[PDB]
DNA sequence: CCAGAACGGAGCGTTCTG
DNA sequence: TCAGAACGCTCCGTTCTG
């Protein structure tokens, strides 16, 4: 029912976790070229359908967390 | 010298306050359109020139404290 | 010197396709 | 089934104008 990074409604399993699009997506363009991703907290932002665009650092950690992989 | 906001170099005195050309433009967007910002933290983020877009709910709490107003005269 | 507009780049999320 | 391309919107920061 619910993306696994980000609690929006989920699309379907992509990179094998349940995940909506635009975290599909997201995770796809943090693998290449890495973004220089830093967070302003503690590294424990909390990632929802807003506040996902604010760290994208803590949003690249929760899907490695999910365990997203490109196979 | 340093933007009060960022601590980026300041390049004047904007809306009352010494900050940069980056914090000026963002404080006169925030203020003229919606503001409903949203902290994913404990809205106590680092504001600087590498993290400042990572939390707009800060940065804009951060121009309140040190002052800035579009009224400055 | 400063306010405001404008321009171009980056990040993001949706739609569409096979 | 889902991976990927691509379009357009939003946000940003520097340069330009008044
Ligand atoms: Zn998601
Ligand atoms: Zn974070
Ligand atoms: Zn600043
Ligand atoms: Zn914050």
């Amino acid at each position: 029912k619910l993306c696994l990074v980000c609690s929006d409604e989920a699309s379907g399993c992509h990179y094998g976790v349940l995940t909506c699009g635009s975290c599909k997506v997201f995770f796809k363009r943090a693998v290449e070229g890495q973004h220089n991703y830093l967070c302003a907290g503690r590294n424990d932002c909390i990632i929802d359908k807003i506040r996902r665009k604010n760290c994208p650092a803590c949003r690249y950690r929760k899907c490695l967390q999910a365990g997203m992989n490109l196979e």
